[PDB]
């Protein structure tokens, strides 16, 4: 039961608490994502780690990053998850802007993710472009669930400590939609401790500029300050913006290919 025999690390992917690799299961040759947390250098995060594992282990959805299991060796905890070779939506943004077709196609898939979670009575809690991973063939999945830092995507009712529900995810989706349109969320320059009070105090963000009215109205519905006035995920799946602008999956692989051309051409 030795994960250094079971698995081979192929290349580093990034750095939550720990470091993550693209890996391979030597028994099946399945490409996996492997996270390694040193449990001797993260005492106060430990309660959150088993919380996140519990939740992902209860998900069995094609729109949620799969969890395959966990291994311990010494003080190292190995967490094995499905591997998504397209990168995050935030990664795809580094090589240029998305158009409304691509944005709508992607929000449609995130919305299916959220509709799954909310119908199983779970809340993602940290919807943002960096937490939306794509397979290389363009599937769109959710990762990096929130704990029950950076407040830019937080709904005002979660900031005020007011016990919240799944409508918090709809607000965050609204902010994610602005992030996919402008590259970054509202108030990106403010210090986060200032943003923690500007979000409940201010009127909701709107999308300003040369965008269709339907797109603008999609975001205005998500960003109602009163949560009971935000639409559910299933309602948003029939919103005019999604219905009129969402396209086949190859609209996303074109973004994946663009990002790959970008990296291979030496840009960073
Ligand atoms: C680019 N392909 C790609 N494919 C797949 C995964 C998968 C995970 C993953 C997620 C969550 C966890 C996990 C599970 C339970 C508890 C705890 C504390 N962490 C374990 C992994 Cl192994 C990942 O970290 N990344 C990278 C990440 O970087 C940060 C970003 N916000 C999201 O993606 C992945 N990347
Ligand atoms: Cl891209």
């Amino acid at each position: 039961a030795d994960p250094e025999e079971l698995f081979t690390k192929l290349e580093r992917i990034g750095k939550s608490f720990g470091e993550v690799f693209k890996g391979i299961d030597n028994r099946t040759q399945q490409v996996v994502a492997i996270k390694i947390i040193d449990l001797e250098e993260a005492e106060d995060e430990i309660e959150d780690i088993q919380q996140e594992i519990t939740v992902l282990s209860q998900c069995d959805s094609s729109y949620v990053t799969k969890y395959y299991g966990s291994y311990l060796k010494g003080s190292k905890l190995w967490i094995i998850m499905e591997y998504l070779g397209g990168g995050s939506a935030l990664d795809l943004l580094r090589a240029g802007p998305f158009d409304e077709f691509q944005i709508a196609t992607m929000l449609k898939e995130i919305l299916k993710g959220l509709d799954y979670l909310h119908s199983e009575k779970k809340i993602h809690r940290d919807i943002k472009a960096a937490n939306v991973l794509l397979s290389e063939q363009g599937d769109v999945k959710l990762a990096d669930f929130g704990v029950a830092g950076t407040p830019f995507w937080m709904a005002p009712e979660v900031i005020q400590q007011s016990a919240y529900d799944s409508k918090a995810d709809i607000w965050s989706l609204g902010i994610t939609a602005i992030e996919l349109a402008k590259g970054e969320p509202p108030n990106s320059d403010m210090h986060p401790m200032r943003v923690l009070f500007l979000i409940p105090k201010n009127n909701p963000p709107t999308l300003v500029g040369d965008f269709t009215k339907s797109f603008k109205e999609f975001i205005d519905a998500c960003l109602n300050k009163d949560p009971s006035f935000r639409p559910t995920a299933k309602e948003l799946l029939k919103h005019k913006f999604i219905v009129k602008n969402s396209k086949k999956t190859s609209y996303l692989t074109e973004l994946i290919d663009r990002f790959k051309r970008w990296k291979a051409e030496g840009h960073s």
